[PDB]
């Protein structure tokens, strides 16, 4: 689990999303696993806006950040979760790290502020929804 709150915005996994974020839904986008929904209050968060290929992510079942080098978003072949079919998945950057089914949400961060949250794992690797296109996060 986990959530990135950017102005009066909740961004997280859509697989992970409540009736709460769908009853007051801003944007998704099942090939990204995303859903974004509506805050009352203002959060924390910073979100990136960069090409950084190297940062730390949040791993809740090491109970641990881990600093990773990871691949540009791109679109990719994704093997079977307990959450998801096997599919393509758009818009995911790769590291070599562990992730498990409960470590979506995490959140990957560089120099520059929130890069991504976790959407895949298996086989050795960590897959992030990048969140540095979505400039409109920023505003309004
Ligand atoms: C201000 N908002 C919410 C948006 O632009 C949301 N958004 N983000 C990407 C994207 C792709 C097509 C259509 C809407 C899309
Ligand atoms: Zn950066």
């Amino acid at each position: 689990s986990g959530a990135i709150y950017v102005g009066n915005y909740r961004v997280v996994n859509r697989h992970l999303a409540t009736h709460n974020d769908w009853a007051n839904l801003v944007w998704e986008d099942s090939s990204r696993d995303l859903l974004v929904s509506s805050t009352t209050a203002q959060g924390c968060d910073t979100i990136a806006r960069c090409d950084c290929q190297t940062g730390v992510y949040y791993c809740s079942s090491r109970r641990k950040h881990y600093p990773v080098s990871f691949s540009k978003p791109s679109l990719i072949f994704v093997e079977a979760s307990e959450y998801y079919p096997a599919r393509y998945q758009s818009h995911l950057m790769l590291a070599v790290g562990h992730s498990e089914p409960g470590d979506c949400g995490g959140i990957l961060r560089c120099q520059h502020g929130v890069v991504g949250i976790v959407s895949t794992g298996g086989n050795g690797l960590v897959g992030f929804a990048d969140v540095r296109d979505l400039l409109w996060l920023d505003e309004e």
